[PDB]
């Protein structure tokens, strides 16, 4: 049913601009490309907002993704940088409803 893609998900640059869909789902989610480390998610408190789905879903903006930045898991305790070219980067979205899944995608 729901499903998330990220058109240009290989062969990114860094502060380069990616479209998200989403669809099978339907009211507030949240994005961001976080990276499993020191066994925690460091994520860029950034690019990371919030976004709603219609009386459908699958909601349409765009997102830019860097190669590297400062950790950060949704805590709000810092970690440290994150070079997604050695970390697992990726983007995930969800709920308390859904988690939605992520995505990875090489970066180079």
């Amino acid at each position: 049913a729901p499903a998330f893609s990220v058109s240009p998900a290989s062969g990114a640059s860094d502060g380069q601009s990616v479209s998200v869909s989403v669809a099978a789902a339907g009211e507030t989610y949240y994005i961001a490309q976080c990276a499993p480390v020191g066994g925690q998610d460091a994520c860029n408190p950034a690019t990371a907002t919030s976004f709603t789905t219609d009386a459908s879903g699958a909601a349409s903006f765009s997102f830019t993704v860097r190669k590297s930045y400062a950790g950060q898991t949704p805590s709000g305790t810092p970690v440290g940088s994150v070079d997604c070219a050695t970390d697992a980067c990726n983007l995930g979205a969800g709920n308390s409803g859904l988690n939605l899944g992520h995505v990875a995608l090489t970066f180079g």
